[PDB]
């Protein structure tokens, strides 16, 4: 399928284990998309002081379009030294390795795969 349902648990920033998921702006999206398929991929909100405590390159979930079954559709940008690999719409969060921290939340998205 082109598009995928998938409910990612929303992590506060704090409690997030691995930063990131590479080095290199290939990798994060590669290693992204690989989490975002085993369901093994969390999501942070983006506030004040949230991007300088995660690792660069970071792979945001960014809408796609204006939601079928409560799904918002969302494709991934990265960004690396304020450069982004992809253009989309507004940030819905940036994506980490989920690691077994406890959700405060689920964002229901239509992943565009």
């Amino acid at each position: 399928k082109t598009h995928v349902q998938l409910s990612l648990p929303v992590l506060q920033v704090r409690d997030v284990l691995v930063r990131g998921f590479g080095d290199s702006v290939e990798e994060v999206l590669s290693e992204a998309r690989q989490h975002l398929k085993d369901g093994t991929c969390g999501l942070v909100e983006v506030e004040k002081g949230v991007l300088p405590q995660l690792e660069q390159p970071y792979v945001f979930i960014k809408r796609s379009d204006a939601a079928p079954h409560g799904h918002v559709m969302v494709e991934l940008v990265a960004e690396l030294e304020g450069i982004q690999y992809g253009r989309s719409g507004e940030t819905l969060g940036v994506l980490v390795p989920h690691v077994g921290e406890i959700p405060v939340a689920y964002r229901k998205v239509l992943l565009r795969k």
